[PDB]
């Protein structure tokens, strides 16, 4: 490859593929289909280290999946927070007259 002749150039690229997906969902505002998007690459990543008998191979799985979670939690909370704000902000309920 380059500067190298290893890594796990594969459950890499099929991950990344999601994650765009996920992206694309947030702007919008589909946090939902975002967060489920993350759910299954996760769960591609963790079964991948789990069939590689290799040490890098793992661990540049260790390090993809920390990213692959770290924006499931903020698109979670930035989700049931829009659930309230959005409500309120948005034109909706009782009105005056």
């Amino acid at each position: 490859g380059s500067s190298g002749s290893s890594g796990m150039e594969g459950p890499l690229n099929l991950a990344h593929q999601q994650s765009r997906r996920a992206d694309r969902l947030l702007a919008a505002g589909k946090y939902e289909e975002a967060i489920s998007c993350h759910r299954k690459a996760t769960t591609y990543l963790s079964e991948a280290m789990k069939l590689t008998e290799s040490e890098q191979a793992h661990l540049s799985l260790e390090l993809q999946r920390d990213s692959h979670m770290k924006q499931l939690l903020l698109i979670q909370e930035r989700w049931k927070r829009a659930k309230r704000e959005e409500r309120l902000k948005a034109h909706s309920g009782p009105s005056s007259g």
